[PDB]
DNA sequence: CTGCAGGGTTTTTGTTCCAGTCTGTAGCACTGTGTAAGACAGGCCAGATC
């Protein structure tokens, strides 16, 4: 770090795990990784959500089960909330 | 000092191929929603005329 880009240890060490894992690999591993620092989702917008719940045709209570359930586990809650939508 | 020409430079950006490994899609034969009445013709028995 300190020969060819002075010593910025965080944007090199994050760089290192790509062409290890990605030499022989998955897709998960561009996902895992790609989620970092910026990003995000944080949430998805509202709209989104309601067009899956709508074109995937979910009930509300269907809806609210899935959420609750993607929520408490690793969540990181992704989807909204009923009264939101 | 300037102007641009045309070279130096490192450093993008991608290049050809052979093992595979994952991922998304087309190929499969094939399905769902159309759903109740009347009109016209002919026969013929009933039933009223008279």
């Amino acid at each position: 770090a300190e020969k060819e880009e002075g010593g910025d240890v965080k944007s090199v060490c994050l760089t290192l795990f790509l062409l290890a894992l990605r030499a022989g690999n998955e897709h998960k591993q561009a996902d895992e990784l790609e989620a970092m620092m910026q990003g995000r989702g944080f949430g998805l917008h509202p709209a989104v959500c309601l067009a899956i719940r709508v074109n995937t045709f979910l009930s509300c209570s269907q809806y609210h089960k899935m959420y609750r359930t993607v929520k408490a586990t690793s969540g990181r809650q992704i989807f909204q909330p009923l009264h939101t939508l």
